[PDB]
């Protein structure tokens, strides 16, 4: 019944399906919450700051002065309840103090230092950063 068809049905037959396709293999990360820092020491007398930017690929900004570390993680927005400074004093390490600080639009970095030190930045993921600082030992 009718004139010619194909009217609004040109005739695409399909003949199965193609999903089925597990899109997924691991959860997601390990420290996969939301902005965080930690620190440790390591080796010998080093103070390392682990840093945990979720959503954050790229690199941050590193401001290496003697008085402190400014890290400024351009367009991530820490959230106030993640800002925690760890005082670390007496460890006996070149860090005086480590400060998650969040900033208006950006997260900031401040790992207060002493004396002469070294800074080892590293990145474990895009994400996932740590800051070495050794004892620049004269």
């Amino acid at each position: 019944m009718g004139s010619s068809h194909h009217h609004h049905h040109h005739g695409l037959v399909p003949r199965g399906s193609h999903m089925a396709s597990m899109t997924g293999g691991q959860q997601m990360g390990r420290g996969s919450k939301q902005t965080n820092i930690d620190f440790r020491k390591d080796g010998k007398n080093a103070g390392i700051i682990e840093l945990a930017a979720l959503g954050f690929a790229g690199q941050p900004d590193i401001s290496q002065q003697h008085d402190h570390i400014i890290v400024t993680l351009k367009n991530h927005t820490l959230p106030t309840t993640l800002q925690r400074s760890l005082d670390v004093a007496d460890f006996k390490t070149p860090v005086q103090k480590v400060t998650l600080k969040r900033l208006n639009n950006d997260t900031q970095l401040i790992i207060t230092t002493a004396g002469n030190w070294e800074l080892v930045n590293k990145s474990a993921a895009p994400g996932y950063f740590t800051f070495q600082v050794l004892p620049k030992k004269q």
